[PDB]
């Protein structure tokens, strides 16, 4: 009953060092570069993510779509003490892998893993996980859900002025409805970070969208 995700974790556990998040990232990256491709990894993309965390120093981060925990390790390793990552993952086996990955990296105390669908878990954050508002949201789950989960987040009052959204894969395989909305809306100040996919030979990108506050009613 062996899976690609079990193999990734196994490769880390064998080749990385426990409590060393950087060796974990490098292990995953080497594996996915040289043995078999996997979703939601990549050091080039990781550079942009790093820079965003470093610049805004969020205290509360929400990630949609943990997969194997590469991005959770990536972000949580830069979080200040007391800072927390909440990460959502719809597939229980992947949720389990993410947990073990984070444990191995030594970050399990910085991260809460939620196993469920985003539209189900997001409205529970205030009541169940003591969230007031989020400082940063990383989107890397199902692409057709970027837009409605962003609207859901706004709806639920989880966004504040200055909340950073960072969306992966907005070019490949692309999230046109999402891009059109956040760029067209006065509620988001948007920046595009291109990133080359060196082996598939194509430019992808991340979108950073800074929440500006709600659209105000007409006078
Ligand atoms: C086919 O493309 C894919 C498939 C899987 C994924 C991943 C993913 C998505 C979710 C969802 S979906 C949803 C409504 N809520 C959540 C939390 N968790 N994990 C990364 C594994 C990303 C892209
Ligand atoms: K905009
Ligand atoms: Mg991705």
């Amino acid at each position: 009953g062996d899976t690609k995700e079990q193999r990734i974790l196994r490769y880390v556990q064998q080749n990385a060092k426990p409590g060393d998040p950087q060796s974990v990232l490098e292990a995953i990256d080497t594996y996915c570069t040289q043995k078999e491709w996997a979703m939601n990894v990549g050091d080039a993309k990781g550079q942009i993510m790093d820079a965003v965390i470093r610049e805004y120093s969020p205290s509360l981060v929400l990630e949609l779509g943990a997969y194997c925990g590469y991005s959770a390790v990536r972000m949580a390793r830069l979080l200040q003490p007391g800072a927390r990552l909440l990460t959502m993952e719809i597939n229980p086996d992947c949720a389990a892998i993410t947990q073990q990955m984070l444990n191995f990296a030594g970050l399990q105390d910085k991260v809460t893993i939620l196993n469920g669908a985003s539209q189900d878990l997001i409205p529970q954050l205030k009541k169940k996980y003591d969230v007031d508002t989020l400082d940063m949201v990383f989107l890397d789950h199902w692409k057709d859900r970027y837009l409605p989960d962003t609207l859901l987040l706004e709806k639920c009052g989880l966004l504040r002025k200055g909340t950073v959204l960072l969306a992966d894969n907005v070019i490949v395989p692309g999230t046109p409805d999402f891009l059109a909305y956040v760029r067209g809306s006065s509620s988001f100040e948007c920046t595009h970070y291109s990133s080359y996919l060196e082996y598939m030979k194509v430019v992808d990108g991340l979108e950073k969208a800074i929440y500006q506050g709600p659209s105000s009613p007409d006078k």
